[PDB]
């Protein structure tokens, strides 16, 4: 629930993604466990959709800062490339965006700047190629 002071909104919160492979169950990305290691659990899966897609529901609309997200890191890291997080209204609406070409660390950090939201998505622009995400932490500020 907190990261080094910050409240993480998205923790415990509904998700749903595009299917599910390996048992790796969207509700694995806001587990709090940022380990990048499948096999230890906390990392989401989806099979090789068109595209993957993962979300988290925030409940209602609420303000959006920070968000980091933490790539699996035992193997197959490189699928966490070419991606979109677009954060959207309490209609489904798009009104935010952000780009993702490639990451050279474990995680990438995304400042939407306080952005009224109530769904972020994850989106794999790459057809045929699985998701998987340790953790999907997001901030009001
Ligand atoms: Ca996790």
């Amino acid at each position: 629930k907190f990261n080094d002071g910050n409240l993480n909104i998205a923790y415990a919160k509904p998700t749903t993604q595009s299917s599910v492979d390996y048992n790796g169950d969207p509700n694995r990305a806001v587990d709090g466990n940022r380990n990048g290691n499948f096999n230890s659990g906390s990392v989401t899966h989806t099979r090789a959709d068109n595209p993957s897609w993962w979300e988290v529901d925030l409940k209602k609309m609420d303000k959006v800062g920070l968000v980091k997200i933490y790539n699996r890191t035992d193997a197959e890291t490189q699928r966490l490339s070419n991606f979109d997080v677009i954060l959207y209204d309490n209609n489904r609406n798009e009104v935010a965006k952000k780009h993702v070409n490639n990451l050279s660390g474990e995680s990438v950090s995304l400042d939407f700047k306080e952005k009224g939201a109530r769904y972020i998505k994850v989106k794999l622009l790459t057809s045929g190629v699985p998701l998987s995400l340790a953790e999907v932490e997001v901030f009001r500020e």
